[PDB]
């Protein structure tokens, strides 16, 4: 499957409703527990999805600190590009490079 991305917004007082976690033995940044009527639902997130890039920066390899901190630092709205948890997993075992997914897509009919 594609990679989406992912364009969430909130207001003052709210969060996007998800939390981002580490998972022993499980690679990437996982999406988990989305939140009913929130921006993360809203936007298409889904349990399991990896994030790639926030607001184009590629943290797949970054820690979680300094992925959480690209929230903070986003503000109230930031574009996540993710990869649906089936798809990352099918990625890494054949050593496709995440840097290079982009969701641009065309073809000629």
């Amino acid at each position: 499957g594609s990679p989406r991305e992912s364009k969430l917004s909130k207001q003052e007082g709210q969060n996007y409703g998800f939390f981002l976690r580490i998972e022993k033995d499980t690679d990437g940044h996982l999406i988990r527990v989305i939140e009913e009527g929130s921006p993360a639902e809203k936007a298409g997130l889904l349990d399991g999805d990896r994030v790639l890039r926030i607001n184009g920066v590629f943290v797949d390899k970054e820690e979680h600190a300094q992925v959480v901190e690209l929230v903070r630092k986003s503000g109230n709205s930031v574009t996540l590009l993710v990869l649906d948890g089936d798809s990352y997993e099918k990625a890494v075992k054949n050593q496709v490079d995440l840097k290079e997914l982009d969701i641009a897509a065309c073809s000629l009919c």
